[PDB]
């Protein structure tokens, strides 16, 4: 069980694109469980592999307040069911310290793979639905600084670094 290292924006590593997981295998499961370790031990709700710099379409979360509820997703996509959109004010382990309002469709299907590479669907709102949105976005290279003004995104960007100079 290994605590991995998370990527913070700005690294170009975080705009990868993440290619599909072509078989779920131990391996694969023991990524999982790393990265699982990881968001908890940050913690945060939601992980996408690319932020720990593995550049595979594997998402973990856990809703829940006591780590009671983890959730695969492999190969995730989703497809939003509704044009009514919801704001949310949200963080990321990437872009951490920050937190800021982000609109994205209420409620959307999520297709993916479980944990033992099988194929599911799920139709997902609230906190689901945001979260699903939010990590698919990583594996496509996005981050949530990507949807705010250029000028917050900007600032944002220069306190990392600055914070990532003095650390
Ligand atoms: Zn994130």
């Amino acid at each position: 069980m290994a605590i991995l290292n998370i990527l913070e924006f700005p690294d170009p590593r975080l705009r990868t694109i993440a290619k599909p997981v072509e078989v779920v295998d131990d391996a694969v499961r023991q990524l999982i469980d790393d990265m699982f370790e990881t968001m908890y031990e940050a913690p945060g709700i939601g992980l996408a592999a690319t932020q720990v710099n593995v550049h595979k379409r594997i998402v973990v979360m856990d809703l829940s307040e006591d780590k009671s509820e983890p959730r695969v997703f492999i190969n995730p996509e989703f497809e939003p069911l509704t044009e009514e959109m919801d704001q949310y004010q949200e963080g990321c382990l990437s872009v951490p310290g920050f937190y800021e309002n982000v609109d994205r469709p209420q409620k959307v299907r999520i297709k993916a793979l479980d944990r033992d590479g099988n194929p599911f669907e799920e139709v997902a709102e609230g906190l689901l639905a945001v979260c699903i949105q939010h990590e698919c976005d990583h594996l496509n290279g996005k981050l949530f600084v990507d949807y705010l003004s250029t000028l917050k995104r900007d600032r944002i960007r220069k306190k990392l670094e600055k914070q990532h100079r003095q650390q």
